[PDB]
């Protein structure tokens, strides 16, 4: 017999992410930055490393869409879903997309992209949601300095372990 | 803290299903029994329960279409592509689609909806196709019920084994 076998861990330490495209709410700098902060989330506690390019396939594909986008998981309009992340593994897998018909910010006035992106993140690199309400992986979205709770830190380690 | 599963596998054992439309091959009672058996071919070897909706949101939503239906994966006209079914996981996970250009039956002529579904069933609980030329999984219809030990084996390696006796 065989079963769907999950990919709980990218079986390489050096990923890549593209930034596709660009929410209309934030300057293209603003993105760049919030995403780079986000897997430094994850860099920081861990060997994984991550590198941006800017054309072709990527481990990590970053994107914007609204409603239907492409992959059948269909965004819902202003608030409710506010971005998915496939787990690890080829295609679609660790792909993250964010919902533009949300309000995405650098700051407190709609949603917090890095935030959210470092959650998402956490899909992509295998976390599963948490039960910890204090954990960055708690399912509900809740909002200058950010230190990743212990709750995650203990996750992301048991599957690639620490710097 | 939590990690993905190591394997696709539903988290809960009560699992509830929707029969969204009809076959016209076949009376509504043959469908849903033909369905209700082949959801008891897993529920017997494994601690799993399966409940009928008759509306709303199920973790396994069953359909019958043709060509385009709503995902990647369009039917072909007769023959071909019989009937497909996603992993477990959010949304379309679990579903199950059976091409509705095919001839659906309670019988041996046709394709015997019961074997075709309980098959299905196998991939919305996360088993994938066999080599094992005798299992449920194996890739290729062929109409004959006993749940064969290779798949037996497969849905208890996800679940564990329910109440042995
Ligand atoms: C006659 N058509 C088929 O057998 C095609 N089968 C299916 O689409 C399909 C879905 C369900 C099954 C199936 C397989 C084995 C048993 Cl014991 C019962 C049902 O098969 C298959 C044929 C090989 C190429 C892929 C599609
Ligand atoms: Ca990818
Ligand atoms: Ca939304
Ligand atoms: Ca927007
Ligand atoms: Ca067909
Ligand atoms: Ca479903
Ligand atoms: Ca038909
Ligand atoms: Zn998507
Ligand atoms: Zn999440
Ligand atoms: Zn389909
Ligand atoms: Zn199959």
């Amino acid at each position: 017999y065989n079963v769907f076998p999950r990919t709980l861990k990218w079986s390489k330490m050096n990923l890549t992410y593209r930034i596709v495209n660009y929410t209309p709410d934030m300057t293209h700098s603003e993105v760049e930055k919030a995403f780079k902060k986000a897997f430094k989330v994850w860099s920081d506690v861990t060997p994984l490393n991550f590198t941006r390019l800017h054309d072709g396939i990527a481990d990590i594909m970053i994107s914007f869409g609204i409603k239907e986008h492409g992959d059948f998981y269909p965004f819902d309009g202003p608030s409710g879903l506010l971005a998915h992340a496939f787990p690890p593994g080829p295609n679609y897998g660790g792909d993250a997309h964010f919902d533009d018909d949300e309000t995405w910010t650098s700051s407190s006035k709609g949603y917090n992209l890095f935030l959210v992106a470092a959650h998402e993140f956490g899909h992509s690199l295998g976390l599963d949601h948490s039960k910890d309400p204090g954990a960055l992986m708690f399912p509900i979205y809740t909002y200058s300095h950010f230190m990743l709770p212990d709750d995650d830190v203990q996750g992301i380690q048991s599957l690639y372990g620490p710097g």
